[PDB]
């Protein structure tokens, strides 16, 4: 049915994962992450939507004699997570934020087997920063910044330059959203690189953006 993981590489030692899903009300949906190489080390940023499509980047980033380090989750949705219990059962180290892990609990979901309170966060030696913006897409989404490529990874956070709506929004605060764009405008005004959770990546611009759609919802509402 559904086309399969694709991996393409953004920047030295940056490769976008881009895998696929049929949505009831949204037809084929694709989904980004990245995987971020330090040391001859891999991490994750948010697994592919299917333990299948999880698989196939593991054993891509073992075949490039990657050392796998780990993977962060940036919120709960499947499109994002769907790969932790396949990645939990190989023994690589999961991660997500205490809220994120909660709101899986909660819905029945497996969990991370690590996670972080606190609205900052750092992995692999500092060579990954996350930080929580506050509410926008969902109440736990997060954003991960790579200060040495300077590369904001946005997640669903971010929307892409060719998206005029925020896309789904049943579990949005889209009265915080403007505020939390606004606090990741301020936190990275240097991004290089900005890649939204689902299209295509960009620059900058993507931020601001995000924070125009996020205004002209709320007020909308
Ligand atoms: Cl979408
Ligand atoms: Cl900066
Ligand atoms: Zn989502
Ligand atoms: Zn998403
Ligand atoms: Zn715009």
């Amino acid at each position: 049915e559904i086309p399969g993981l694709e991996v393409e590489e953004i920047d030295n030692g940056v490769f976008l994962h881009k895998s696929y899903s049929r949505v009831e009300g949204w037809g084929l949906v694709s989904s980004n992450g990245l995987v971020v190489i330090s040391g001859g080390k891999a991490f994750i940023i948010d697994t592919p939507w299917s333990e299948s499509d999880t698989e196939k980047l593991v054993d891509w980033i073992r075949s490039k004699k990657y050392e796998l380090a780990g993977s962060i989750s940036t919120h709960s949705h499947e499109d994002k997570t769907a790969g932790i219990k396949w990645l939990n059962g190989k023994s690589i180290t999961t991660y997500a934020s205490a809220l994120t892990n909660e709101i899986l609990k909660r819905e029945g979901k497996e969990q991370a087997r690590s996670s972080f309170k606190g609205n900052e966060f750092s992995l692999m030696d500092g060579f990954l920063e996350v930080y929580y913006p506050g509410g926008g897409h969902t109440i736990d989404n997060l954003v991960v910044w790579i200060p040495s490529s300077k590369i904001l990874y946005g997640g669903c956070f971010i929307r892409s330059l060719e998206s005029s709506g925020l896309g789904y929004t049943g579990e949005a605060k889209i009265d915080q959203w403007p505020q939390s764009a606004r606090n990741t405008i301020s936190k990275y005004p240097e991004a290089k690189i900005v890649v939204p959770g689902h299209g295509k990546i960009g620059d900058f611009e993507l931020l601001k953006h995000t924070k125009v759609l996020a205004e002209k919802a709320s007020n909308k509402a």
